[PDB]
């Protein structure tokens, strides 16, 4: 848990889980479903996350949807092969600019960041940082809110 410079807790909310590990991804989605999440989507890579966000934001804009964000929250694994969660987040932020919106993106990491990771967390534009156990998931979302 921290900000970056229960069965109805998340009812009404749609979430994307980005995790390159099939087992922890399923653990994350199960936890979210149990907290009442109305829709959980999951993907296994930064490039897939970017695609889902890019397409969702266009689709909502073209439809004039009430909610313009396709996901109310995104739980992004920091370390993944190919496009890691820093780079995916930076690209998401660039895509969001022409919509005037900002998705809450929570960096999910198995260890405290060092200096270089901490810097990348801020520069990519993540909103919070959360341990891989997800035990502080609810406290972090209320901090964001």
């Amino acid at each position: 848990s921290g900000l970056v410079p229960d069965d109805e807790f998340l009812r009404g909310k749609r979430v994307l889980v980005v995790d390159d590990n099939f087992i922890s991804r399923k653990v994350a989605t199960g936890k979210l479903k149990k907290m009442g999440v109305s829709e959980v989507e999951q993907c296994d890579s930064g490039k897939e996350a970017l695609r889902l966000v890019t397409e969702g934001l266009t689709q909502r804009e073209e439809q004039g949807s009430v909610d313009k964000l396709p996901f109310d929250y995104i739980f992004m694994d920091c370390q993944m092969p190919e496009m890691d969660g820093y780079e995916a987040t930076r690209e998401i932020r660039k895509v969001e600019k022409s919509y005037g919106v900002r998705t809450p993106i929570i960096a999910v990491s198995g260890h405290d960041p060092g200096s270089e990771e901490a810097r990348e967390t801020i520069q990519a534009g993540m909103d919070a940082f959360l341990d891989k156990s997800l035990n502080q998931l609810a406290n972090v979302i209320r901090e964001i809110e």
